[PDB]
């Protein structure tokens, strides 16, 4: 119907919708000053203060073509064509559109004519296609940045398992996608993700609260929701007598109005709000205008029908205006496009203060791709009192500043918002103004998985949801290799206290206590006392010293074998070397053999004689060497050990033993000896032995006795292959006992009537 033109030399158009939503008999709706006058004036204001300030080229006035807009996309396109017709004097850019649908259709047309645009309250939900949208930008940052801020807030408080709720529309979907992308980048698991809105009614709002409340692994409701829909969730929360921490978009607006009716829903909730900074000059200019006399803006007459109770009797100054962030953005926007034109004038009309024909074709041809994008311009025409920029980057983007509030139980009044901090470039907060997180008060409820593992728990658990990483205890034969696993260190190696290393089954010998005062540790070193002294008795009693060892030994080899029995047994407890394995096979092998062999040999001489010492001895010794040489070959081919590692799941090792299965390596020597002992008793049928006494008494008593003793230990010695400990006494006793039994019976008859 009308265009609010402004006289000037160069003209910018715009869209600050006057009217809202209409119906079947109405082209569009009622007039609304929060879309209309407070923004229509913001541009007209800026244009004249721009026209007066020398930061614009001083001889060129910027006029206007403000489109007769309604908050409708269809309407905006039909009207936008008027800019196109003006440009086929003409339009050098358009500032306006209070909704993304208004901005998009106007821009869809204008881009084709190389005319740039500025938009408000529009988002990346649709305005992300820079391949076309580099022609224009928002002054108002897109809503999705708040979703990024939400993810940052949540990670800063270590909320890593959260519930995402967003509005039923495009705002909501955009917020969810942006949130989830940032949330994953920050290692935040999103426990739930859903849309809400007034359309689903109250039962559904309770259903949403119950969906999280009845699954309280997360305890924060992250709301990328417009104000009305948020109010219905908060009401549901109180109807259900419960609350969640809420983390909120600019749809909470820093306003008690979205909350306080169900204020208990929200205590300690955090809201991102779109930052707002006054220009006192507009508020003063604007509030002080009186269009009843000031012809600048005729659309006031329609707004006045409701602002004033009729009609010029009521001056404009009688009724106040809201100093909205929308004003700040519209004023700033005009300042940016104006300073882009200032640079465009220098670029196209460098020689004057007036216009040149170079700018007569629309200069939009150079503005949209350059001059209106590179616009921070170091805060030209004096914007809001940050004075930091108009906006930066402008890759379809607006300012990007957001403040952070919290909703506090100011119970002396109603629960209230207070300034915690801000985001914009990054998150800054006083957590003490957040009783959610405040020192010595903040419960930081749940909303993370039990990720920490016991230091002794490794195997990774992903119980359906990989978000909750849990651990399984390490098998104690393995050690920690990584956070999610143990490595096998060999079974005989169990994890150590170091976690990442292992405990080796130790090796040790003395396990015999008081109950074992009769064990190897006392046998091996004491049994010797019964026999080794004997050789000195013989020296005192060696009646024929004239006989050399080569013939003398015929009656001493047996004593030698007895003494060796004890010597070996002692070493077997005392010396944790290869020497013990070596000796169990080699020294012990004759120590016990001699105790029977010497007597078998004597017995057969007796059997042949009754009913030349050099050869008698050489034979007695040859019969001993014959077994030692088997063992030497064994020792050379199969070298002796110390430890005897086995049964690694539990077993301590000794260091004083063969690592070999012993079995027959000691066994066949022991069995040759048993057979010798029994052969002697057979040979003894010839019971006749005169030598000082009838020795038939003593050799009988001796061998009947030792044929029981040797035989007595063989059932253990060559059998209990499963044991680790009895063998020590099996050997200590069997051999040392045979030792004292034979001299104590054979030599003792003489030995102690002389040593009497
Ligand atoms: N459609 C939105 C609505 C956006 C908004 C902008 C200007 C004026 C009112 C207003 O309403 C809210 C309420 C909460 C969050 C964002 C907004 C848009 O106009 O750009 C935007 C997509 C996001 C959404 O759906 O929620």
């Amino acid at each position: 119907k009308k265009v609010l033109t402004l006289e000037g030399d160069l003209v910018l158009g715009g869209l600050f919708p006057v009217h809202q939503k209409g119906g079947p008999a109405e082209d569009c709706g009622p007039v609304n000053e929060h879309r209309g006058i407070q923004r229509l004036e913001a541009m007209l204001f800026a244009l004249d203060r721009i026209n007066r300030d020398p930061h614009l080229l001083p001889g060129v006035r910027l006029g206007a073509h403000i489109l007769d807009s309604c908050s409708k996309d269809t309407h905006a396109l039909e009207q936008a064509l008027d800019f196109v017709r003006a440009s086929l004097t003409a339009i050098t850019g358009v500032i306006g559109g209070s909704y993304s649908d208004v901005s998009i259709q106007v821009a869809n047309l204008l881009r084709l004519f190389q005319i740039p645009q500025i938009s408000y309250a529009s988002t990346s939900a649709k305005l992300s296609d820079k391949s076309r949208y580099d022609y224009f930008a928002r002054t108002v940052p897109p809503d999705f940045f708040q979703a990024k801020a939400m993810a940052e807030i949540l990670r800063f408080f270590n909320w890593t398992y959260v519930s995402t709720v967003a509005s039923e529309g495009d705002y909501g979907e955009t917020g969810i996608e942006a949130f989830e992308l940032e949330a994953r980048a920050r290692n935040i698991c999103v426990a739930t993700s859903e849309k809400v809105g007034r359309a689903m009614s109250r039962a559904a709002f309770e259903g949403v609260v119950r969906a999280l409340l009845q699954k309280p692994s997360a305890r924060v409701a992250v709301l990328f929701t417009r104000s009305e829909d948020a109010r219905e969730l908060l009401a549901a929360s109180q109807r259900l007598n419960a609350s969640f921490t809420w983390v909120a978009s600019d749809g909470w607006g820093a306003l008690e109005s979205v909350v306080a009716g169900s204020e208990g829903a929200a205590e300690g909730a955090i809201t991102i709000e779109l930052a707002s900074y006054p220009i006192s000059d507009f508020a003063s200019y604007f509030q002080s205008l009186d269009p009843w006399n000031n012809s600048r803006n005729p659309w006031f007459r329609e707004f006045w029908e409701q602002r004033f109770r009729c009609c010029a009797a009521h001056s404009l100054r009688a009724v106040p205006f809201e100093q909205e962030s929308k004003i700040m953005f519209v004023v700033n926007a005009v300042y940016a496009m104006a300073h882009a034109l200032h640079n465009m004038h220098r670029a196209l009309c460098p020689n004057t203060t007036r216009l040149c024909d170079a700018m007569r074709p629309v200069n939009g041809r150079r503005l949209y791709k350059d001059f209106v994008l590179n616009v921070k311009f170091d805060a030209p025409f004096r914007p809001a009192d940050t004075h930091n920029e108009v906006r930066f980057d402008r890759f379809g983007d607006g300012i990007g500043r957001y403040n952070i509030f919290t909703y506090l139980r100011a119970g002396s009044g109603r629960y209230r918002y207070q300034k915690v901090g801000y985001w914009a470039e990054g998150l800054t907060l006083d957590t003490s103004l957040i009783p959610w997180a405040s020192p010595s008060a903040g419960p930081l409820p749940a909303s993370r998985c039990s990720e920490p593992c016991l230091q002794n728990e490794v195997k990774s658990v992903q119980p359906g949801e990989v978000c909750c990483w849990l651990c399984i205890p390490c098998q104690p034969y393995e050690y920690r290799l990584d956070e999610f696993t143990c490595a096998d260190c060999g079974l005989g190696y169990w994890p150590n206290a170091s976690l990442t290393g292992c405990f080796e089954l130790p090796q040790e010998y003395i396990r015999w206590g008081d109950a074992w005062a009769v064990g190897p540790v006392t046998i091996a070193c004491l049994g010797a006392l019964a026999t080794l002294f004997v050789l000195g008795v013989f020296v005192r009693h060696n009646a024929t010293p004239v006989v050399k060892a080569s013939g003398r030994e015929l009656c001493y080899i047996l004593l030698g074998g007895v003494f060796l029995c004890y010597c070996m047994t002692f070493i077997f407890i005392a010396k944790p070397s290869t020497a013990v394995c070596t000796l169990r096979r080699l020294g012990l092998g004759t120590a016990f053999s001699v105790c029977y062999s010497a007597l078998l040999t004597k017995t057969n001489r007796i059997a042949r004689i009754f009913g030349s010492p050099a050869s008698q001895v050489a034979i007695c010794l040859a019969l001993i060497s014959g077994q030692l040489l088997i063992v030497v070959a064994w020792l050379v081919v199969e070298a002796p050990g110390t430890g005897k590692e086995t049964a690694p799941e539990r077993r301590e090792v000794v260091t004083l033993r063969c690592n070999h299965r012993d079995a027959s390596m000691l066994g066949s020597l022991a069995y040759n000896v048993l057979l010798i002992a029994l052969c002697t008793l057979y040979a003894f049928k010839t019971r006749k032995c005169p030598e000082n006494f009838n020795e038939a008494k003593f050799i009988g008593f001796t061998m009947y006795t030792t044929c029981i003793i040797w035989l007595a230990f063989l059932p253990i010695f060559y059998v209990t292959s499963s044991d680790y400990r009895v063998q020590t006494t099996t050997m200590c006793v069997s051999v040392s006992l045979s030792g004292s039994v034979v001299l104590g019976c054979l030599f003792a008859p003489k030995l102690h009537i002389i040593l009497f």
